[PDB]
């Protein structure tokens, strides 16, 4: 339940920092505060030098301190266009691992389109990065 809640929670977040930057027309950010890990904290909102000054929204952290969300190529931070894209458009895979193992562990991808995907449990992560 709590690895279900975690990429339900990573997921509410990126799909929100998406669906901001589309409805207000620019780019909208979301940034992992801490060791590029999504579960350790989140800030959404306006990007510059590093940092989102003015959050539009925060995720504390999963409850589970065991719990990680790491992207396959340690992206610190994404970036949503007023098009719903990634900038730089480029494929992204987050694993969400219980204990550093694949086992039980989810696969939260976003396409080349900035298209948002929790994928099945059936997918496991091919690495907790």
């Amino acid at each position: 339940n709590e690895l279900q809640s975690a990429a339900e929670e990573l997921n509410a977040m990126l799909q929100y920092a998406r669906s901001e930057a589309v409805s207000q027309r620019r780019a909208i950010s979301i940034q992992a505060l801490k060791d590029k890990d999504w579960g350790k904290g989140l800030s959404i909102g306006v990007l510059a030098s590093g940092s989102i000054a003015a959050p539009l929204r925060k995720h504390d952290g999963f409850r589970a301190a065991t719990l990680t969300a790491k992207e396959k190529s340690a992206v610190e931070h994404l970036t949503f266009t007023a098009n719903g894209t990634l900038v730089p458009p480029t494929e992204r895979t987050f694993a969400i691992c219980q204990n550093g193992k694949t086992d039980g562990g989810r696969v939260l991808s976003i396409s080349q389109a900035g298209r948002i995907q929790l994928e099945p449990s059936s997918k496991a992560p091919q690495s907790c990065y």
